[PDB]
C-alpha cells in the first residue's frame, strides 16, 4: 500500500522501505534496515509506504538533521503522520528553547544522581532474577528477565503497582510496534486515562516517586500544569517499559550465539563498559524522525514544508563510513560511533539508567551462567517499528555448568 508520489520527489530517489515491515526481517532487524546503506541506495530517499516520507540513510545526514531543529522540528516525530500528530509527549514533541525547561525537570527524575541512588536495587533485582533462573536450565529470556528486570526497576522509581504491568506494557507496545488493534491516539488515550487520576493524587499528597516529582515541579519559574505532567509522565512510561527490554534481548541473543564474546568478558571484565558501547552500536534499535518547518534544500534534495523525514538513530552506527565492518562485533574497536541514544538537544535522559542496567545484566549473567545457547530448533523473530524488538528468546543451558553466588 504505497502512496502516490508528491510532485517534488524525483523518481530516482524512490526506495520503498516499510519501517514496520522491512523485507529481510528474517535475517535480523538491524540487517533488514542496513539494506538502505547498500551502494544502490541514495543517501536520502523517499518511501511511499506509511503515507510517504524521507529517510536519511547515513550517519552524517542523521546527525546534521538532529542538530538542525530550525528546519527539522520535533513537533511531528513519528511516522505515520497521524501517530506523529497524535503525539504530544514532553519534552519530545518540543524544540528548543522551550524543550530545555521540561528537559531540566525530567533530568531530576531519571538522571545520574537517581541511578546512583538506585544502584543497589538494580544489582539486587538482577542477582535475584538470575539466581532464580539458574537451576532451571531454560527460560524465555524475553518474558523471564528482559521484561521484569527493567520494568520492575521503573515501577519502583515511579511508585506504581507491579500489578499494572501487563496493561501498561500492552499500551506501550501499541505505540512503537503497532499491531492494528487500536490506533495511536486510542493507545495514547488509554495511557492517559491511567495517568490522570494518579497525577491528581500526587498533586494533593506528594510522595518521593518520579510521578510526584514531575507533578509538583517547576518550569520557567511557575508550576507545571496537570496536562504537562501527564505528557511528561507518558514519555517516561514508554521509555521505562519499551527500551531496555528490547535491547537486552538483542544483546542476549548475540551472546547466546558467540562463545568467544562471552569468554572475553569473563576473563577481562575491564572490557564490559567498552562491550556495552559496542553492543549499543550493533544492536541499536530506535528510529524516529522530524517534520519540515519550511522549504529547504538539504544535500541537494528539495524538502517541502510538512514533509516528514525518518532519521534512524539505528543507522548511524551501522554506517560503514562511521565504523569499519559494521555488522561485526568487536569489543576492542578504537572508536565506537553511534547515535543510539539520539543526537542534538533530544539526547536520551535515560541513557545512564539504561547503561547501568546493561552492565549489571552482563556482569551478573556471565558470573552465574557463563555457558548458554539458543534452544534447538527455536526460530528467533525480530519485530520492526519505532523501537525494534525480539518476539521471544528461548535459552538453554546445563545447570551443572552454572555457578551459585
Ligand atoms: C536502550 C535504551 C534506550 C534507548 C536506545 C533510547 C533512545 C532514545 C532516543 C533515540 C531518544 C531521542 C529521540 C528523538 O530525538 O526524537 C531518546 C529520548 C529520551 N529518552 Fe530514551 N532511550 C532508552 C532508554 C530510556 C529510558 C530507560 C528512559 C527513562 C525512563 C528514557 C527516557 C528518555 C527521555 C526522557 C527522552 C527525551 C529527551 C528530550 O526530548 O530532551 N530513555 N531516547
Ligand atoms: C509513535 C512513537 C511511539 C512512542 C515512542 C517511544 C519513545 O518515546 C520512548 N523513549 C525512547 C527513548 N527514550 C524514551 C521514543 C522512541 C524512539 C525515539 Cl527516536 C524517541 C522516543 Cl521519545
Amino acid at each position: 500500500n504505497l502512496a502516490p508520489l508528491p510532485p517534488h520527489v524525483p523518481e530516482h530517489l524512490v526506495f520503498d522501505f516499510d519501517m514496520y515491515n522491512p523485507s529481510n526481517l528474517s535475517a535480523g532487524v538491524q540487517e533488514a534496515w542496513a539494506v538502505l546503506q547498500e551502494s544502490n541506495v541514495p543517501d536520502l530517499v523517499w518511501t511511499r509506504c506509511n503515507g510517504g516520507h524521507w529517510i536519511a540513510t547515513r550517519g552524517q545526514l542523521i546527525r546534521e538533521a538532529y542538530e538542525d531543529y530550525r528546519h527539522f522540528s520535533s513537533e511531528c516525530p513519528f511516522i505515520p503522520r497521524e501517530a506523529g500528530e497524535a503525539y504530544d509527549f514532553i519534552p519530545t514533541s518540543m524544540d528548543p528553547p522551550e524543550q530545555r525547561q521540561f528537559r531540566a525537570l525530567a533530568n531530576q527524575v531519571v538522571g545520574m544522581p537517581v541511578v546512583d541512588k538506585l544502584e543497589n536495587r538494580i544489582q539486587e533485582l538482577a542477582c535475584s532474577l538470575i539466581e532464580s533462573l539458574r537451576p532451571q536450565g531454560q527460560c524465555n529470556f524475553t518474558e523471564d528477565y528482559a521484561e521484569p528486570f527493567p520494568i520492575r526497576i521503573f515501577m519502583l522509581l515511579a511508585g506504581l503497582p507491579e500489578e499494572d504491568i501487563p496493561h501498561l506494557k500492552y499500551l506501550t507496545d501499541q505505540m512503537t510496534r503497532p499491531d492494528g488493534s487500536m490506533t495511536f491516539a486510542e493507545a495514547k488515550e488509554a495511557l492517559y486515562d491511567y495517568l490522570i487520576p494518579i497525577i491528581e493524587q500526587r498533586r494533593q499528597k506528594p510522595g518521593t516517586d518520579a510521578i510526584s516529582i514531575v507533578a509538583n515541579g517547576q518550569v520557567n519559574g511557575r508550576p507545571i500544569t496537570s496536562d504537562e505532567a501527564k505528557r511528561m509522565c507518558g514519555l517516561l512510561l514508554v521509555g521505562g517499559l519499551d527500551t531496555v527490554v528490547n535491547f537486552l534481548s538483542f544483546s542476549m541473543e548475540f551472546l547466546a550465539k558467540s562463545p568467544e564474546h562471552r569468554q572475553e568478558l569473563i576473563e577481562r571484565p575491564e572490557r564490559i563498559p567498552a562491550a556495552c558501547e559496542e553492543l549499543l552500536r550493533r544492536f541499536s534499535l530506535v528510529a524516529d524522525g522530524r517534520i519540515l518547518t519550511s522549504d529547504y534544500e538539504f544535500h541537494g534534495v528539495q524538502l517541502k514544508k510538512g514533509d516528514q523525514i525518518l532519521l534512524p538513530q539505528m543507522l548511524s552506527g551501522l554506517d560503514e563510513r562511521e565504523n569499519a565492518c559494521p555488522m561485526h562485533v568487536d569489543f576492542s574497536r578504537q572508536k565506537v560511533s553511534h547515535t543510539t541514544f539520539g543526537h542534538g538537544s533530544h539526547l536520551c535522559l535515560g541513557q545512564h539508567l539504561a547503561r547501568r542496567e546493561i552492565i549489571v545484566t552482563l556482569k551478573e549473567w556471565l558470573t552465574r551462567i557463563p555457558d548458554f545457547s539458543i534452544a534447538p530448533g527455536a526460530q528467533i523473530q525480530h519485530k520492526s517499528g519505532i523501537v525494534s524488538g525480539v518476539q521471544a528468546l528461548p535459552l538453554v543451558w546445563d545447570p551443572a555448568t552454572t555457578k551459585a553466588v
